[PDB]
């Protein structure tokens, strides 16, 4: 039994469906019964703010129903301010019981065209994060199956409470993975992608940059995945599992980075080619201004049975004990929630 509340599509000869996908979210009766989208294949050039719970989107296919648009976090709007990284997300999931599957969300951003431009072209735009997909600090219990998420810098910012991705598709380079959510993925292709702009010998980008709390007990959890090259022009030894993101924040005491934003970024049973070369540091400022530097060896970063090219082990690369794996079942990690969909 699958019934549909609303139906988008490109054509009007295709009947009594709606031409844009937030027309067809906006309609839906205030409330929290199940409200499910059919999204026929096509490009739609859209952004999206997800308040609604027990919303959910089906794509047609993956390979033909895309949601996009371009953002970066240095973007300007009208009044002259910048969109920033929050701010730059396609989609926003800002709701309870969200479930996407079967589509594409993409950030066009042009970051390798970015990069290319003169340093004096005042077009050049320095923040470059560009969001795909946000899930907030509102959102709790957010299932993507059979999902493609595209970006270059900052792809999925994962915040707030419990995300499950499924049989997915993520793209980028530099944190394409981030935030202090408890995000898990399960069979899913992680890829890495070609930095024109980076100088042979120098660091391309980083998988995660995780910014769990230190009293939360999950962060971003990778589970049977791959985690592989855009290209054979991606170097060997040019990506980063993770890097420890502590957030600028807000506190009493003044606006710096986060101390006890203590990241977890765990893959179980996950391939890797050998563009990885482990773990790494990432900077922040401290209360006094001054630069201050998150250590690996001090966050939570570990793997357990990596395979392929890029899974060597050493003791800049600690490793679960099977005891310590069965910890990181999606029972576990999930809890009470079981993701299910429409
Ligand atoms: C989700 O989080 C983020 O997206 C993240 O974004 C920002 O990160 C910065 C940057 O965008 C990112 O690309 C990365 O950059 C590193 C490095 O930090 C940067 O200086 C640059 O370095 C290279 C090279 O890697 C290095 O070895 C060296 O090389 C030599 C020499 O020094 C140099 O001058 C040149 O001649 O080359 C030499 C050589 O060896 O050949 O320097 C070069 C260089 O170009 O320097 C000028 O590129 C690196 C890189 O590309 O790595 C893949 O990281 C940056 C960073 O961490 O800066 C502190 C942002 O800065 C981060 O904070 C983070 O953003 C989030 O958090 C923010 C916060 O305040 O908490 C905000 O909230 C933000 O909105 C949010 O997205």
């Amino acid at each position: 039994a699958t019934t549909y509340n609303a139906v988008v599509s490109k054509s009007s000869s295709d009947g009594k469906t709606f031409k844009t996908i937030a027309d067809a979210i906006a309609s839906a009766p205030a409330g929290s019964t199940p409200f499910v989208i059919l999204i026929k294949n096509g490009v739609y050039n859209e952004r999206l703010t997800i308040t609604r719970n027990n919303l959910h989107l089906k794509g047609e296919s993956r390979n033909g129903a895309v949601i996009a648009a371009a953002t970066a976090a240095g973007t300007l709007k009208s009044d002259g301010s910048k969109w920033g990284t929050a701010g730059s997300s396609t989609i926003t999931i800002s709701a309870k019981d969200f479930s996407a599957q079967s589509l594409t969300i993409r950030n066009d951003f042009d970051f390798p065209a970015n990069q290319a431009k003169s340093d004096s072209d005042s077009s050049k735009i320095k923040d470059t994060q560009a969001v795909a997909l946000y899930v907030t600090k509102s959102g709790d219990r957010a299932y993507f199956k059979d999902v493609s998420l595209v970006g270059y810098q900052a792809t999925l910012y994962v915040s707030g409470g419990r995300s499950f991705f499924s049989d997915c598709r993520i793209s980028g380079t530099v944190d394409f993975i981030f935030g202090d959510g408890t995000a898990l993925f399960n069979n899913c292709d992680l890829v890495s992608r070609y930095r024109a702009d980076v100088k042979s010998g120098n660091v391309s980008g980083y998988l995660t940059a995780p910014s769990t709390n230190i009293n939360q007990k999950y962060g971003l959890v990778i589970t049977n995945s791959r985690v592989i090259r855009e290209s054979d022009s991606v170097p060997a030894k040019s990506y980063g599992l993770g890097r420890p993101w502590h957030p600028t924040t807000t506190f009493s005491d003044g606006r710096y980075a986060d101390p006890n934003a203590i990241g977890q970024t765990v893959f179980l049973n996950t391939s890797m080619d050998n563009h990885i070369y482990g773990w790494d540091k990432m900077s922040g400022k401290d209360k006094n201004g001054n630069t201050i530097w998150f250590n690996p060896e001090d966050s939570r970063f570990f793997e357990y049975k990596s395979y392929g090219a890029g899974a060597t082990v050493s003791k800049d690369r600690r490793q679960l004990t099977d005891a310590q794996a069965a910890e990181y079942t999606q029972s576990k990690v999930l809890g009470d929630w079981t993701p299910t969909l429409p």
